[PDB]
């Protein structure tokens, strides 16, 4: 079964909104809301990953970012290692660079059950702030 690990980013402003993009349609997780990041790569470390990933995706680099959550989730056609991190420092201003729709969300608006199974203890975690 393929196996990946996976760097996301948490990026929360001062008002306690989250920037939140949508997967598509014809993508693993299709139509879900995430957090932007995506797989960490050969030859690259984990906070690497997460800074490029979010430069890629949604054009902001963070910086002074902390590990917020690391797990596992076994999905019907594959295993991930999901890394969050909680990006609360950054250049930048995000947006939808890759096309996909991003909007700020507050935080404690945000239904899991909008996400992906695997991101469930992170919501509730991130509602605990
Ligand atoms: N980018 C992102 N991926 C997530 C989140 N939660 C989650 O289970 N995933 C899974 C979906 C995909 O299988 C994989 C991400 O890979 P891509 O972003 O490259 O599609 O990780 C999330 O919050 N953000
Ligand atoms: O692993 C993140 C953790 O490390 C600290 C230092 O104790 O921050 C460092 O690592 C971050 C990720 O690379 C950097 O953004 C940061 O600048 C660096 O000091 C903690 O702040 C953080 O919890
Ligand atoms: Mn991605
Ligand atoms: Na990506």
């Amino acid at each position: 079964m393929k196996k990946l690990q996976i760097a996301v980013g948490i990026i929360r402003n001062e008002n306690n909104e989250i920037f939140i993009t949508r997967r598509a349609a014809d993508a693993h997780m299709a139509n879900k809301l995430e957090f932007p990041g995506g797989k960490i790569e050969m030859g690259e470390t984990p906070e690497q990953a997460v800074v490029r990933e979010l430069q890629e995706e949604v054009g902001i680099t963070p910086q002074h970012f902390s590990l917020f959550e690391k797990l596992e989730y076994e999905f019907p056609d594959r295993h991930i290692t999901l890394w969050f991190w909680l990006v609360e420092r950054w250049e930048g201003e995000p947006w939808g660079k890759e096309g996909q729709p991003g909007e700020w969300m507050s935080l404690v608006g945000l239904n899991a059950d909008d996400f992906p199974p695997a991101n469930e203890p992170v919501i509730a975690k991130l509602k605990r702030l």
